[PDB]
RNA sequence: CGUUGACCCAGGAAACUGGGCGGAAGUAAGGUCCAUUGCACUCCGGGCCUGAAGCAACGCG
């Protein structure tokens, strides 16, 4: 049941798994800061956290932004999925 | 691993202390096979193969 309450940050899923992390990183900020200040990206290759990745953004404008625009979005041969995070970040509890 | 140092962070009036920061390690990471659509921020699934680096220098291994 797909989180829409709005979020400094986005979380992305079934992003290709086979990507380097340190390139999906890079690739994600790439195709993100156009929309607005990305505070940082998380991206872990765990097996828990494979295929996801969440970027935080300053306003959550940016966020909404970006999620309006990139979905379903073919990024590494597989389209990106994206809600809002379920709850704040870190740095946005800072 | 040692020495003499550089830079960043926390604390300290300071001296400095603690990290970042070296043989670290079969670790991080990479290839493949299997498994996985998973809401995290204190790494971190399994097999086989491969496999690094402190910021500088010199010494040692
Ligand atoms: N990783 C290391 O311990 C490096 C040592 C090496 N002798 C050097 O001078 O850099
Ligand atoms: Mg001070
Ligand atoms: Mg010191
Ligand atoms: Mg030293
Ligand atoms: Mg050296
Ligand atoms: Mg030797
Ligand atoms: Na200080
Ligand atoms: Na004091
Ligand atoms: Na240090
Ligand atoms: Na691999
Ligand atoms: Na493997």
């Amino acid at each position: 049941v797909p989180e829409t309450r709005p979020n400094h940050t986005i979380y992305i899923n079934n992003l290709n798994e086979k990507i380097k992390k340190d390139e999906l990183k890079k690739s994600l900020h790439a195709i993100f800061s156009r929309f607005g200040q990305i505070l940082d990206i998380l991206v872990s290759r765990s097996l828990k956290m494979r295929g996801q990745a969440f970027v935080i953004f300053k306003e959550v404008s940016s966020a909404t932004n970006a999620l309006r625009s990139m979905q379903g979005f073919p990024f590494y041969d597989k389209p990106m999925r994206i809600q809002y995070a379920k709850t704040d970040s870190d740095i946005i509890a800072k």
